[PDB]
């Protein structure tokens, strides 16, 4: 997508209707991302389909896809785009891009235009805003990497051994990245790119990645995340193996041991998490 709306708006209620969904919005909600990426490359958001994913608006419509929309056009480049969505909106562009600067940061890293961010907010403003959503950062790197070759990448001179001995045991951006992005990130802040992995952050993006996931979704999903959740725990160190967050981790990974897509993952990492933590659990038997 006239008949083609109303048809495509049928087969969207119908989709999202039989399927736990709330209505045909919450389906919009799953797939902005890739629709948006993919749409907007060659096009521009004001002349999209509002009939499908019923909206009766495209002010309405928006009021949803700023931040995937905003930070998509601040990847690629359409200043005057920008422009034209916070007219509609209401908000000019810099309040704008003050809600949505965590996404435009993570694409516009991945897809290296932060100077152009500095020149909108200032060069005292758009490092508070770093230091403001760091966590939510990083967060959104682990949602967009794409699990290509990361132990290459590694060698971070002890990821590589790490996911080693774990695969021993038993928009998208590459891997290759991974390590840098973060780096690039962390120079501009005062917690060092080196050592930043305190257990509420890892807590925080290993909760991240599994609400990932979603039963209607599909059971391929769940093992890319899987293989992801692996790269966080191999990086982590010794934070996501004592404390709180291994007795979290092993949780949800013995949810994906009874899978029977994959149970290759999760039975390696569960395997390494049981024997580096034996210091560790013979203090808590309960548990």
């Amino acid at each position: 997508p006239t008949h083609s709306a109303l048809y495509a708006a049928s087969c969207i209620k119908r989709i999202a209707q039989t399927l736990k969904l709330s209505g045909p919005q919450e389906l919009f909600k799953l797939f902005a991302p890739q629709l948006l990426y993919t749409w907007l490359d060659n096009d521009s958001i004001q002349d999209i389909a509002y009939e499908i994913f019923g909206f009766s608006s495209l002010l309405d419509l928006l009021r949803e896809a700023q931040t995937e929309a905003a930070a998509i056009m601040m990847m690629r480049g359409q200043e005057q785009e920008v422009c034209q969505l916070a007219q509609s909106l209401g908000l000019t562009p810099e309040k704008l891009v003050q809600q949505s600067f965590t996404k435009i940061i993570a694409y516009s890293i991945a897809h290296d235009g932060e100077s152009r961010m500095r020149k909108i907010l200032g060069k005292e403003e758009y490092l508070a805003n770093i230091h403001l959503n760091f966590a939510d950062i990083i967060s959104t790197f682990f949602d967009i990497f794409d699990q290509e070759d990361p132990i290459e990448k590694a060698f971070f001179a002890y990821a590589a051994e790490t996911l080693e001995e774990i695969k021993k045991l038993g928009p998208m951006f590459r891997a290759k990245y991974l390590p840098r992005e973060i780096v690039h990130l962390c120079s501009r802040t005062q917690y060092e790119p080196e050592n930043i992995w305190t257990p509420a952050l890892v807590v925080f993006v290993a909760r991240k990645l599994l609400k990932t996931i979603h039963p209607a979704l599909g059971p391929l999903h769940a093992c890319s995340v899987l293989r992801k959740i692996r790269v966080l725990i191999c990086l982590a160190g010794d934070h996501a193996i004592s404390g709180y967050p291994l007795e979290m981790l092993l949780h949800s990974l013995r949810v994906f041991v009874v899978d029977p897509e994959c149970a290759d993952d999760a039975l390696g990492i569960t395997q390494y998490l049981i024997k580096r933590g034996d210091e560790y659990l013979k203090r808590t038997p309960s548990f």
